[PDB]
């Protein structure tokens, strides 16, 4: 196998797939890669590396800086609020804003570093109970507040599928994301909603299809 010809696929998918190509972005799923390994994605020209947990991407991170390559950190995991702390000066995106108590911490910690945070919220639109994201009427409820907190950037919004073959439940997923994506940019952000981050691995190339502009790969990277 290769890294560099995996990759290569996938930018052909994006091209394939994606109503608007120039817009997606892949992240690099690296939450099972040694350093070696994320190294040789590096080498493909791509460098959106994406973690879910803290204590790894911390230790990633110092590696990286040591090594002085350049990365674009995101974090997809569930982020705990006292955790918020060791990650907000290294982490370009947090994709998993989803209560206005992390919002809130990451805002103050944001400040403290003189810095804004771009981050997404977090919507459980399939409605698992294995919960974390939002509601729709939670983050209905949540807006005001969140557009006051000034050291946030709102870019978007996220969703998890849950795994499955079935195409019809995936394009339900996504395509429900997406309206409300499109309904909050109406009502509330004057269009500043740029980003969908959704797919993964198995099922992406449908997740394009719906509008995705972040996909989140890893065993199709590098396995």
């Amino acid at each position: 196998m290769s890294i560099k010809a995996n990759v290569e696929e996938i930018l052909e998918d994006i091209k394939k797939y994606s109503p608007y190509p120039e817009k997606v972005k892949l992240v690099a799923v690296t939450k099972y890669s040694s350093v070696e390994d994320i190294e040789k994605f590096l080498e493909t020209g791509q460098n959106i590396c994406g973690e879910n947990k803290v204590q790894v991407i911390k230790d990633k991170i110092e590696y990286f800086k040591e090594k002085n390559k350049k990365i674009k950190w995101h974090f997809i995991g569930n982020l705990q609020k006292n955790k918020v702390k060791y990650i907000i000066d290294d982490v370009d995106l947090i994709h998993s804003v989803n209560k206005l108590s992390l919002a809130q911490e990451i805002n103050k910690k944001a400040e403290q570093s003189s810095k804004i945070m771009d981050v997404l919220l977090e919507i459980n639109v399939y409605g698992e109970e294995s919960k974390q994201g939002y509601s729709l009427d939670e983050l209905k409820c949540d807006i005001i507040e969140l557009q006051n907190l000034k050291n946030l950037n709102i870019i978007g919004v996220m969703t998890m599928a849950p795994f499955t073959d079935d195409e019809k439940i995936l394009r339900m997923v996504f395509s429900e994301l997406r309206k409300i994506k499109d309904e909050l940019n109406k009502e509330y952000f004057n269009n500043n909603l740029t980003e969908l981050s959704m797919g993964m691995s198995s099922d992406y190339k449908i997740a394009l299809q719906e509008g995705s502009t972040f996909i989140r790969v890893g065993t199709k990277i590098f396995k």
